[PDB]
């Protein structure tokens, strides 16, 4: 299966992750946020090395809201762009929904309140996945995908600018 392939080629190196615990579930949701934040530190340390570091996230002490920059290069320049989400309760069956706010009302594959709209087939494969996939496979499946034709055609419009 070419999607299998494809699953496996982005996410490999990323640490898998096991509990499953959502932001109410006390000492399983610490230690679901030990795994999230491992996995987390290793891609980001693989983006690094790959010359692809292309994010930064924090937490509320809780663990429930996430938020940061992500920056994404095009023709060598660089645009940074706020990002945030909260952890759904029924997380992490659920995936989360990444918001870009700044983009809020300027792309068609978006919620209100700048929410992006990802793929029909990034739903199942999280779903699929459950629940090894978490925020590092979330970044690396759902948003980078996303801003890698996004961001573009917002530049070529002229709706962003430098």
């Amino acid at each position: 299966s070419m999607a299998d392939e494809a699953t496996r080629r982005v996410v490999s190196e990323i640490p898998v992750l096991k509990t499953n615990a959502g932001p109410r579930d006390r000492e399983l949701w610490v230690q679901r946020l030990k795994e999230e934040y491992q996995s987390l530190i290793r891609y980001v340390e693989n983006n690094k090395n790959a010359d692809n570091d292309w994010f930064r996230l924090e937490s509320n002490k809780e663990g429930t809201r996430w938020f940061g920059k992500c920056w994404y290069i095009h023709d060598l320049l660089k645009y940074e762009f706020d990002i945030e989400f909260d952890i759904p309760i029924t997380y992490p069956t659920t995936a989360p929904e990444i918001a870009v706010p700044e983009l809020d009302g300027k792309v068609a594959k978006m919620y209100r309140g700048g929410k992006i709209c990802l793929t029909d087939h990034f739903k199942p494969l999280w779903a699929r996945n459950v629940p090894k996939f978490g925020l590092a496979h979330l970044m690396a499946l759902g948003l980078g995908p996303w801003l890698a034709v996004e961001i573009p055609d917002l530049i070529q419009k002229g709706v962003i600018h430098h």
